[PDB]
DNA sequence: GGTAGACCTGGACGC
DNA sequence: GCGTCCAGTCTACC
């Protein structure tokens, strides 16, 4: 009982709650949907992963989000620690207000959103988000998840061990810039993205001024941020958009992938207009992004997450 | 400025 | 069982 991944039932005294209705968040729809790749449902309806340099397990009831953290004497999450979670899930943003608005201007959204509530955006660490999505290009969520895992296991700080699972913090820039990192990543199966991670780690550290350069984009403008990211190797329109949206507070950023193209064509009968090409291309992708923004507004990136997540459930 | 394949790696087909 | 197909970014021309 004292060992292994905790459960709300097995270690009651070891869980603190946070007011949060299923309407505001659905762990099962958010955590495995390709925003963050480091959450695993170790026990049914119980998700474990690293949050703010500590390992947590989370599970929810109808109106509560149950949180438990592994740090020395096993205690309960403190009010400050719970605050780290509220920030991770950006709980100050009311999902119901957004859903209402989107559903109100988009018929199709209302339709889909009635069966997929609780899909919101995680507020992620810039570095993890950056490299995690560099590994996402021309790839599938299942594969990306393993790559990210092995990556953290090889270059990330070892945290704690639950059962046979050893958790690691996300690798530092210096670590990812180290010697022979690409080669090691290749043996780890990242394919040609091994070089991207390495190259981008070094470019940021030995050309852009380092971490301060990234962290600073949060205050910059979507246009600026997205522009600056494409500098980095392996970071194109999509990855840049994912980073802006998921880690830089750019809620209007709309990543364009295979899923968003299908959704556009199938549910909106969309077609590029200002672009002569009628298939994916730097031009058409850019236009699609604008179309969704024009369609959903300032939080288009969040609306996009709802449909994207629902489109995975096929 | 705007299109072609080429591209690591498996799960999933189709044959 | 073996050969496609599929889940973005970059480069080589046009
Ligand atoms: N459009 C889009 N593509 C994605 N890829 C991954 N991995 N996550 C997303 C997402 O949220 N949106
Ligand atoms: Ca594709």
């Amino acid at each position: 009982g004292s060992e292994g991944h905790r459960t709300l039932a097995s270690t009651p005294a070891l869980w603190a709650s946070i007011p949060c209705p299923r309407s505001e968040l659905r762990l099962d729809l958010v955590l495995p949907s390709g925003q963050s790749f480091r959450w695993r449902e170790q026990s049914p309806a119980h998700w474990s992963g690293v949050l703010a340099d500590q390992v947590w397990t989370l599970t929810q009831t109808e109106e509560q989000l149950h949180c438990t953290v592994y740090r020395s004497q096993a205690s309960r999450p403190t009010p400050d620690e719970l605050e780290a979670v509220r920030k991770y899930f950006q709980l100050d943003v009311t999902l119901a207000q957004l859903y209402h608005h989107w559903g109100s201007v988009d018929s199709h959204f209302q339709e889909v959103a009635q069966k997929f509530q609780g899909v919101r955006l995680l507020r992620q660490d810039p570095i993890e988000c950056l490299f995690s999505f560099i590994c996402s290009s021309n790839n599938n969520i299942a594969r990306i998840t393993g790559m990210v895992e092995r990556l953290c296991q090889a270059f990330g700080p070892r945290l704690i061990q639950l059962d046979d699972v050893t958790y690691h913090g996300f690798p530092s820039l210096q670590a990812l810039a180290g010697p022979e990192v690409e080669a090691h990543l290749r043996k780890l199966g990242l394919g040609y993205r091994a070089r991207y991670v390495s190259a981008s780690a070094r470019a940021i550290l030995e050309e852009q001024g380092g971490l301060a350069w990234l962290q600073q984009l949060r205050e910059s403008s979507y246009e600026e941020a997205h522009k600056a990211l494409c500098i980095l190797p392996g970071v194109g329109t999509k990855v840049a958009d994912c980073i802006c949206l998921m880690a830089l507070d750019k809620p209007q950023a709309v990543p364009v992938d295979v899923h968003m193209w299908h959704i556009a064509q199938r549910d909106y009968s969309w077609h590029p207009t200002t672009s002569q090409a009628k298939g994916p291309s730097p031009q058409t992708n850019k236009e699609l992004g604008n179309f969704f923004r024009s369609l959903w507004g300032p939080y288009a990136g969040w609306a996009q997450a709802v449909l994207f997540s629902a489109d995975l459930r096929q």
